[PDB]
């Protein structure tokens, strides 16, 4: 089997995607945000605190007749932007693009911090790391892709995100028009439960490029890159005015400025994310200050290859018995 499903940014500066999920029977259809960082496929519910609850769409597991509560099942999740979420669980058929899983845990939020509150267009997550990062105690679920994969073609799923445009998440195919040239792929540690994998290195524009080995996360669910404050201090020392703000949360630049490309390595080949890529606009509404793409990962304690690199490529999640990862320009 395969699914191919449209993921699609939730504002005009690229902060999330989302990506329709069928739930349950009769069918509840909830745009989730795809997290190849985390490892847990929760929802705002019929049992999310109302006051919580604002503009989302919710799953109503009474309203569906496959869904079955999972007796005594409970998570909590802790996100690496502060955010959080917790609940209950059922189990239910999920359908994304096509491809169907029954059984699938379904966690449902009986609480959720305010960041997901003030998101009306997220109604949950699905995510897509390792199972070994599940929250749900005390019997540990399976991520959808670990649900699907033995029925899967090929036991793969690929991102390719789009800039300020939809993009397509792929289950069980490599769509083979959906590149240029080869992918390249590079070993993946799986020790800490994500998509880990290390860089050869990069270059700054049309600077040289930079051998050194930069070991990090492919995370759908993280917006922007994350990487040693070496490399995004020798980033922003080329744009003419661009600083680090304590005040702000991190590097910020002239809107008037034109952003250089940043190149990350690929084993030998090369993805280049063109400057526009890197601007995340003002830091309030009216501002001459804008936000920077590349940010420092000191005091995350692991450098995140965020939506702003995975978008400047076509990438594979290989789910082979010895995973790996591809990248591919597009």
């Amino acid at each position: 089997s395969t699914g191919s499903a449209t993921t699609t940014p939730i504002d005009s500066l690229d902060d999330a995607y989302i990506t329709p999920v069928q739930i349950g029977t009769p069918a509840q259809t909830l745009n989730l945000d795809f997290d190849t960082g985390s490892s847990d496929l929760w929802v705002f519910s019929s049992e999310t605190t109302a006051s919580e609850v604002d503009g989302q769409t919710i799953y109503t597991p009474s309203k569906s007749t496959t869904a079955k509560l999972l007796s005594g099942a409970t998570w909590s999740i802790s996100y690496g932007d502060g955010s959080s979420s917790s609940g209950d669980v059922y189990t239910d058929t999920v359908s994304v693009g096509g491809l169907t899983v029954t059984g699938q845990a379904v966690e449902s939020a009986k609480k959720v911090s305010s960041s997901f509150t003030e998101d009306s267009t997220i109604d949950g997550l699905l995510g897509l790391a390792f199972s070994t990062l599940n929250t749900v105690s005390p019997t540990q679920q399976k991520t959808f892709f670990d649900n699907a994969k033995a029925s899967l073609d090929s036991p793969v799923f690929t991102a390719d995100l789009g800039y300020h445009a939809p993009g397509t998440y792929n289950f069980g195919f490599i769509d083979t028009t959906a590149y240029t040239g080869s992918i390249t792929y590079t070993a993946v540690s799986t020790k800490q439960g994500f998509w880990e994998w290390t860089s050869t290195g990069y270059a700054v524009g049309s600077g040289t490029f930079k051998s050194t080995s930069i070991d990090g996360i492919a995370d759908t669910g993280t917006t922007l890159l994350y990487l040693p404050a070496t490399v995004v201090s020798a980033y922003w020392a080329q744009v003419s005015g661009a600083k680090s703000s304590s005040s702000v949360g991190g590097y910020v630049f002239p809107c008037s400025a034109t952003l250089p490309s940043f190149t990350f390595g690929v084993g030998s080949a090369r993805i280049v994310i063109p400057g526009d890529y890197i601007d995340f606009g003002p830091i309030s509404t009216g501002s001459s200050s804008c936000f920077g793409g590349i940010q420092s990962s000191a005091g995350i304690g692991i450098n995140i290859f965020g939506d702003v690199a995975l978008k400047a490529a076509f990438v594979v999640f290989n789910g082979a018995t010895t995973p790996t990862l591809g990248f591919a320009s597009k």
